[PDB]
């Protein structure tokens, strides 16, 4: 579910 702060956006799995 997680999602990194950059743009694009890098979302993880949970």
């Amino acid at each position: 579910g997680r999602c990194t702060k950059s743009i694009p956006p890098i979302c993880f799995p949970d």
